[PDB]
Formats: structure tokens, sequence, C-alpha cells
């Protein structure tokens, strides 16, 4: 898969999921609302806490952390693509060209209902996030030996990155190994993916994807030694099916470690 992501475009991959349809957050039935309220309810029980997180596969984006970032200090942003981190750092500097990440700011504090404002809310961001890592999880030390990065992290949020550069199963149980030894023991994991997705398109490529099951992604959690604190489905309605993938449903997964 890995020359696949090669010809990977994070502009066409931002529009086709953080765009209308799926990027019109004003219908409370979307994908983008339900992902953000999984977030916002989970950091809201004060469970998950510590100094320092890490942000696996974080690709182009940046919402997988609106409602994380105010627990911890230290939150470090990853991915395998040169392009992809050159975006994030494009948005957390404020250059010519970023994202615009307002809309999705704006909900999560419409959400978190704490009365913030979206500037504060993407101020703590932008201040909490010391770095952009490369990072590979089918290395089973993902990261590198001397990263910068704090080890072991006190906890992990992921969205759409295992299933998505694993070829099966196994691959993704494998991986899911690897950065969780990124994890402190009693640690925590926030996993968001797609479920019965075989492929999705970022411009000229093609990616190709590991289609599972709630179930399948449960038992591989355990597997792994964690203790699922919640896992949740969303089932995508027709409006959101446009052709930029064949994703059926998106899950949401609280797993301690062990
Ligand atoms: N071997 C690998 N290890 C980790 N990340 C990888 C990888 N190969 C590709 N990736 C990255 O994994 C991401 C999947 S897209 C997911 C983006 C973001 N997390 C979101 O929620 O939308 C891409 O950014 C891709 O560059
Ligand atoms: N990889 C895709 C899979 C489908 C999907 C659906 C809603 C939000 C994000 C995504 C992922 O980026």
């Amino acid at each position: 898969v890995a020359s696949a992501y090669q010809r990977f475009e994070p502009r066409a991959y931002l529009r086709n999921n953080y765009a209308p349809p799926r990027g019109d957050l004003c219908n409370p039935n979307g994908v983008g609302p339900w992902k953000l309220r999984c977030l916002a309810q989970t950091f809201a029980t004060g469970e998950v806490s510590g100094r320092t997180l890490i942000d696996i596969g974080s690709g182009p984006t940046v919402y997988q952390l609106l409602s994380a970032c105010s627990h911890f200090e230290d939150i470090t942003m990853t991915d395998f693509l040169e392009v992809n981190r050159q975006e994030l750092g494009r948005w957390l500097q404020e250059e010519p060209g970023a994202f615009n990440w307002s809309m999705y700011s704006q909900h999560a504090c419409l959400i978190e209902g704490k009365g913030e404002c979206w500037q504060d809310k993407e101020r703590q961001l932008r201040a909490r996030v010391k770095r952009v890592l490369p990072i590979d999880v089918h290395q089973p030390q993902p990261l590198g030996a001397g990263s910068p990065a704090p080890l072991p992290a006190d906890a992990l949020v992921s969205a759409f990155c295992l299933e998505a550069v694993s070829p099966d199963l196994a691959s993704f149980q494998r991986a899911l190994d690897h950065i969780t030894t990124l994890l402190r023991p009693g640690g925590h994991l926030l996993l968001i993916g797609a479920l019965e997705e075989s492929w999705y398109l970022a411009g000229e490529a093609r990616l190709t994807v590991v289609p599972v099951s709630e179930e399948e992604v449960r038992e591989a959690l355990v597997r792994s030694g964690y203790k699922v604190r919640d896992l949740r489905t969303y089932i995508m309605p027709a409006h959101l099916q446009t052709g930029v993938d064949d994703v059926k449903g998106v899950f949401f997964a609280w797993a301690q470690k062990v």
C-alpha cells in the first residue's frame, strides 16, 4: 500500500471528507457532528487526562484533537507523508492557503458547551501541538528510537489510519500492537475508523482499505491488551454516500490499556 499513498493529494482528501456534504455540520445527523460528539463526550468524563498525547496518522486534519487539546499540554501530531505534515504546519502557523477548520472548531465549542469561542479553542490547539513527526505504524517502533516525542504517551488518538494502511486483518492487528506500545500502561486510546470500507480516493490516488466490522475491531482491541470502555457505530446515510469511497459506517472506540 505504501507506494499507493505516494500519489495521495491532501487537498483532494480534505475536500472529499471535510467539505460539504460531509463537511456540512449544520445537520446534527451528519458524520461530522457524530465524530465530534463522540470525542467531546468522552473527554467530558474526565477519565482521559494527562500531560502528553500522540495523534497517530493525523493526515491533513485537526478535528480529531479539538476536544482533546484542552486536557493535554504536550500534543504530538504524526503522519507518513511530508505533504500532509506540510499541510498540518500550514494551518498550525496560519500561513496562506491553510484549510479552514472553523466550522469544526465552532461545533466542538457548541457540543462541549462551556461557552468557549472558537478562536480560543483553535489558539489552544495550536499552542499545545509541539510537533508534527513522521510515522509508520508498520514498524514495530512507529516513531523511531530517538523520537523528540515524550514516551510513553498518556493517551492516543487515531482516526481513519490503521484500517486505511493495512491490506488485511492481521496487518491491522499488528499495526495496533505497534502503536499500542507508545501508550503507557493504564493510558487511553481513542480510535475512530471506517466500517466495512474497501477503498477511497485522494485525487489521482486510489487507496485500498481493509473492510472491518465492529466485532472485529473489538476483538482486535482486546487481543492488543485493552479494556474496551466504549465502542459505538454510525451508519453512513445515503446522502453522505458520494462516490469518493464505499464506506458503510464509522466506528468509535474508547479503549484503556490493561
Ligand atoms: N504506514 C503508515 N503508517 C501511518 N500512517 C500512514 C501510513 N501510510 C499512510 N499513512 C497516513 O494515514 C492517513 C490515513 S487518512 C486519515 C486522516 C485523518 N486521521 C482523518 O481523520 O481524516 C494519511 O494521512 C496517510 O498519509
Ligand atoms: N477514509 C475515509 C473513510 C470514509 C470517511 C467517512 C467520514 C469521515 C472520514 C472518512 C475517512 O476519511
